[PDB]
């Protein structure tokens, strides 16, 4: 098709407006001439409130139609590299172009996803917050995969996924995750119905953990070099040893009547909610230590690197002598016979007695 | 009747408790049959979930049935003094008992009120929550009418009133309140689309007034012994002077660029979210101080009796110096140089730099 | 001492007002001489900013002088048989009055209480908020006490007064309750650090039990009568066999992982922030349902009496039929595939996908 | 130097961590060598709870030291070209490197910052949240500035600055912001006690505007092709003239008694907690209409790209019919006589009557 042919079906695409809904065709149009003529890989048409695309430019090898109303997508280029359409209303998906590298289909409606496995270039697929019930076999290729806040009941199988380094299933309804691929680095499957992570100990890579509000009794043994542990709302009672390597711990909202042991190197321990009635020594490095609402009445001495104090709720009647770099004190609703000295440090205060 | 036909009466008005929704008939009837029993003055069938009463004790005084779910009511003695039905599906009320001193029906669906200036003994008419889109003219005994968050567009005529003590008349759509009656030591009319308020200097016994979430742009002459004054959120820039009587004070949400002048034996000034960019000395009674969301860049000196100090949302560098007896400092989000020294009075304490 | 004598010395005290302080004695000396002259019962004084009271008047039976900034109280008179001076800075009381029925020294700062048990008509004791450490034995004409929020370790003996219905012990560290008195109708000692609760099963007359945030790991077999349960915040799993009375349980941040049984009675629930992965069926009497963060993936049918659902936070693809009558619905944070249709009912709704 | 000098002089002050500081010195010496062998550009010592940096590897062009208790920057290299220390305890720094472009000093208690207008490549200077009470002048290379968080009282002349695209003085003392340079792009100077903005309608480039929570009784007329413009909490009553390129508008807490009109293609419209009593209507492009807390008693016709709805705490009888990729409603408290249907777009519902 010649330019005009272009710029044509985009003024006619463009005087389909449908009247009064704030469509910016104008502007798609004039960002599509502009991606025609300058010949550009990408296209951007974000929120244009266009409830539709027109032709896109022949070689597009990027379509950025983020927040439209787009219920279908035109054709795809075979040059298309890059699909970034979240934030639409698309309840389904063409058969993805061959070189697509990136899917970005989040916050839309899809309710099955075309084949992806096939996908020998496709490295990220974000399906977060739509409508899958089930997500297609995933393409070799495949490095990062956000399908969380679907209604995934399972995932497809994850472990022969050479480079997938990232997981995002949060928000579905998974019971059970696929076996992890060697190279995952991360996963998020917060908000699922987890009973169980699968093995963990042999995911030299995953660093991030998110199985927040699933139904977890106990975690597997950890990731030997995990850093991120997010089980937030679970039915913990006890940690696996946890990795040194471990800078975030959210326990918070299990079933923890203590912390025996915290990694060496802990920047955030969030053991709020649980039932902590003792916390064992903060490592130096903690620097955010949230146990609020427990039952301590009493805080371990508080690590010199400590700069976030949030042991709220809880039945402290002293907080320790606080770290002169302390930046957030948050001790509300403590039984406190009196505040602590408060460091110069201290930026964010919130007492209670 | 005898005690039997009432029995009998109610066990059948038991038996036909709709199955399944929990209306705890055995209990009422065992209600109704104790007061039929001892001849009770009251009868009270609150939160039974009952969707229908039976016929009443015959000289019930006091039919207190709050909380079920009455659609209907059954017929009203002549000796009802006090109909407390408050929190039912009322939509409308049969003629109110001659006798009616109480008409508590506040969280119904009553459409309309049957006519009430005749009824020689009604000193209380609790209408609040309804969908009154009209109250019907008030009987001279009225001594405190609730008809707030109803869809009043008027009140009726108030000022002849002589005993009209208290009116809650707020969350309705009253563009303007009627002239108030002499003896109003009360008036909750907040929420409303009040352009102004009527003639208040007159009123010696008015001692409330809420007019808060109105359209007010002036406040006329204020009640000489008003106490409390809440008339947050208008369009108020200035205040007439203020009754020395005022201890209560709710400027907040105005368009105040400052409080030039305070009662002398103000407890309580919620100034909060106005541009007050300064505050005039606060009377030494001053207990509670709420300028929290202002442009203070400094607060004057602290009435030693301030219990409460809500600053917060200012731009204050320096908190000045607490009183003694301060239980409360919120001055979070305060450009502070420093946090004050916090009196071991102080219980709660937020502040944020 | 003639009214003159009393005057003057009152004048004096008046004029002994620290200046500057916002103490209204002028307002108290008003209160005193009229209390003198009309030789009243009982002088209030509340909220007058009074850092001391100055003599009584000779015969007051009530003293009243709640929210003040008294630190000491003058003599009182052999006829007092009422003295409510919550919220002043009283560190001491001198041996309570022979005639005292009733105790409020709320909210102060008495560090010890004076002898109790020989007050033969202390029938209240409010003694909440204040620094005791302990208590001293109460007098058997004991029928209520409030000595929550203190320093309390241990409460004196109990079961062996006979009219103690109330016992207001929450907000202290008491690790365990002592046995309860026959009397008892209301316990309420959440946060405390309660290990366990003591036999409660044969309190026929216990109805109000507040053990939340404590330490319990197990409820005793409960009253039988028992209408309120508040163990919110515990560590329960289970619940023993509930009386039918119980109208009111909070079971909320326990780590139920479901709700086996519920009191056919039931008003409200609130098993918020537990683990429930389960709701039994719901008895038709509920007219609150809690289940807020949770592990619900479905809800049972609703009841139709219930007004209140808040099933925020859980792992809900649906909300069950909403009842008529409810008057709120918070589902919020629910992987709802749809929101359920709202009954016109629904006054208070939040939603969120 | 050597590489086994810097190795030592690196052990030596990884020994030279205070004990239990939970500084992370060995980490930071295995960056610093990893840095000095691998001749690395960029050194990151972030979040190791540093109390001190030893001498930094000799041709290191950039510092990235975030997070630390830095109270001193050890020498920092000539060819240092970005420093980004935010996030210490800097009081101060020493002069620039001369190839300083990026100063990144967030975070920090710098009370005042060396000499800047000499920097040749100093294109980002980020200063936000120090104590400095002036900046020094600014260098002609300067592109941006935050220096927000501080207590400046007065900015450098900027007028002169032909790279200035962005600038970053919220949360200071400024009652004035000099005059604008022509290349601003940006200007956050909101918290400040701006009396008034500089003339703005000669920044062609000037896109966005804060300046909410000043002293603004009237805006300028706006740079011509603003796009963003926040004037939160100030005293607007009107606005000039809005340029058509205004996306989003945050007039809140203004004492707008309406808005008579609004850009064309508004996305983004905050008018909550002003006096608005009508909103002129809304253009189609309107996806966020937050006119909470105001005195609507009725919305316009909402636009079909209208996303998110907030007219909470308002007067509204009725939400207009809601356009149907509405995501979020939070209409919550209006006396609202039903709630409107709701699309099955909308994912995040708040109503309240
Ligand atoms: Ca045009
Ligand atoms: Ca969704
Ligand atoms: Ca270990
Ligand atoms: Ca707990
Ligand atoms: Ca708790
Ligand atoms: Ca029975
Ligand atoms: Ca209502
Ligand atoms: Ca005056
Ligand atoms: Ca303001
Ligand atoms: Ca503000
Ligand atoms: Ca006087
Ligand atoms: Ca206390
Ligand atoms: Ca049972
Ligand atoms: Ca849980
Ligand atoms: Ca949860
Ligand atoms: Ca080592
Ligand atoms: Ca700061
Ligand atoms: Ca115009
Ligand atoms: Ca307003
Ligand atoms: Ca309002």
């Amino acid at each position: 098709k010649s330019k005009t042919e272009y710029y044509n079906a985009w003024s006619e695409w463009e005087r389909n407006a449908p009247p009064g809904n704030g469509e910016q065709r104008e502007m798609a149009v004039s960002r599509l001439r502009d991606c025609l003529d300058r010949q550009a890989h990408e296209l951007e048409l974000n929120n244009l409130g266009l409830s539709s695309l027109p032709e896109l430019p022949p070689h597009l090898e990027s379509l950025v139609a983020s927040c439209n109303s787009l219920t279908e997508l035109p054709e795809l280029p075979q040059s298309l590299k890059s699909l970034l359409v979240d934030n639409n209303n698309l309840k389904a998906l063409s058969d993805l172009p061959p070189l697509l590298e990136y899917l970005g289909v989040s916050n839309n409606q899809l309710e099955k996803l075309p084949e992806l496995q096939n996908s020998s270039f496709l490295k990220i697929i974000d399906v977060d917050n739509n409508s899958l019930k089930k997500l297609p076999d995933l393409p070799p290729s495949l490095e990062f995969i956000a399908a969380g806040n679907n209604q995934l009941e399972e995932l497809p199988e994850l472990q022969n996924l050479p480079f997938l380094t990232a997981i995002y299933a949060d928000n579905n309804s998974l019971k059970k995750l696929p076996d992890l691929p060697l190279s995952l680095e991360s996963i998020v499957a917060g908000n699922n119905i987890l009973e169980e992570l699968p093995e963990l100990q042999n995911l030299p890579f995953l660093t991030t953990i998110y199985a927040d509000n699933n139904l977890l009794k106990t975690l597997p043994d950890l990731p030997p070099s995990l850093e991120a542990l997010n089980v937030r709302d679970n039915y913990l009672t006890d940690l696996p040893e946890l990795p040194q390597s471990l800078t975030f711990l959210d326990v918070s909202e299990n079933i923890f009547s203590g912390l025996s042991e915290l990694p060496p190197n802990l920047y955030y321990l969030n053991a709020s909610s649980n039932e902590i009635r003792s916390l064992c020594d903060l490592p130096p490095s903690l620097e955010e230590l949230n146990v609020s609402n427990n039952k301590l009445i009493e805080l371990p001495a508080l690590p010199p690197r400590l700069e976030r104090l949030i042991a709220s709720f809880n039945h402290l009647a002293e907080v320790p002598e606080l770290p002169q770099n302390l930046k957030q004190l948050h001790v509300e609703y403590n039984p406190l016979r009196e505040f602590p000295d408060i460091p110069e440090s201290v930026e964010d205060l919130r007492m209670n007695s």
